[PDB]
């Protein structure tokens, strides 16, 4: 190992903690932060034995998937993808869930959230929609992005020596498939509203068991909990360290940005947040967390009591912050 591999090696080992520095990782990985952290998750997850995955499908896999984010967008690339894996990786791990889902459950999560943003454009679902797109076209305007990040993600397993799941049976591989499915397209913004109002109604229901873990009896419930898992994966941006947080917000801020500069090339009405000529980035970060973020938390830690409750307080001192800022 060079002195670089060591290093990357030394990072590798937080690959179960909040917080990652995942943006070291790329840059010590060579922009390979999703390759190396799915290859670190499935042997710590024992998954290539668990599934007879050779480590060379899936490393030539990885990388291919890993090819198919867009180097030149600022949030919804590569990096983006390993730490929604990553962070994924921990959410399942959590004490209210051990032994509550299944290798194959766990694969599903960790596969959905490594592809569930490829070949992002790094314009949203409304600005393909309004621009009369071929991928609106191809979508009927519904959960664009996401049938697509969904349909590449598939379409690369077929490519040679990169189908990681060529040892599952039949209905493996099909109960995988319609998993993944669900999960992925669970992490557009439109779904969010329905998908909190499920998750609230199953922590006033809630049931466990006799060791005090959640108990889930069929597929609406096991499958919401990963959609919802994935989805706080997903935004999970403001409840890391601050030092990480701020970057993301910076990386989303210039996407945002580019995405209304063609709209203003393209004499469009510019969405919020995408006027870089009157942006509020302190106060936009504010309400996001408290129309969105925080109450998708909160309610993931009331369903987890009390495994979340760092990363909750984070979340609340991080959007303090913010507020901090904007006096
Ligand atoms: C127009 O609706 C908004 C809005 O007012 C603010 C938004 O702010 C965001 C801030 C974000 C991120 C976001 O995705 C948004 C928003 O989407 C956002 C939106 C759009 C919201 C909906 C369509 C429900 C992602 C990562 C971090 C770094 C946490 O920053
Ligand atoms: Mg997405
Ligand atoms: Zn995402």
């Amino acid at each position: 190992k060079t002195e670089q591999e060591d290093v990357l090696a030394k990072e590798l080992e937080d690959v179960n903690k909040w917080g990652l520095h995942v943006f070291r990782i790329a840059e010590l990985s060579g922009n390979r932060p999703l390759t190396v952290i799915m290859h670190t998750i499935f042997q710590e997850r024992d998954l290539l034995k668990t599934f007879k995955i050779p480590v060379d499908t899936l490393i030539t896999y990885l990388m291919t998937l890993e090819d198919h984010y867009h180097a030149d967008v600022a949030y919804h690339n590569n990096i983006h993808a390993a730490d929604v894996v990553q962070s994924t990786h921990v959410l399942l791990s959590t004490p209210a869930l051990e032994a509550v889902f299944t290798d194959l459950e766990i694969l599903a999560a960790i596969f959905a959230s490594a592809i569930h943003d490829v070949d992002h454009p790094g314009v949203s679902n409304q600005f393909l929609i309004n621009t009369n797109s071929e991928l609106a076209l191809m979508y009927n305007d519904s959960s664009v992005l996401e049938n697509h990040h969904l349909a590449v993600g598939f379409k690369l397993l077929q490519e040679e020596n990169c189908d990681i799941f060529q040892n599952l049976t039949k209905k493996q591989r099909q109960s995988l498939r319609k998993m993944v499915i669900d999960i992925v397209l669970a992490t557009d913004m439109s779904k969010h509203m329905n998908l909190l109002a499920d998750l609230k109604t199953m922590v006033e229901t809630k049931k466990v068991t006799s060791s005090g873990v959640l108990l889930l009896d069929n597929y609406s419930d096991r499958i919401q909990v990963l959609q919802n898992m994935v989805h706080c994966a997903d935004l999970s941006n403001p409840t890391k360290p601050l030092q990480l947080y701020r970057q993301w917000t910076d990386r989303i801020m210039e996407e945002f940005f580019r995405q209304g500069d063609r709209e203003r090339e393209r004499g469009m009405e510019i969405s919020p947040m995408c006027d870089k000529h009157n942006a509020s980035v302190e106060k936009s970060q504010v309400g996001f967390i408290d129309y969105i973020v925080h109450p998708l938390w909160e309610t993931w830690a009331d369903l987890v009591h009390p495994d979340a409750q760092d990363i909750l307080d984070t979340l609340e001192d991080n959007r303090e912050w913010y507020q901090s800022t904007i006096p």
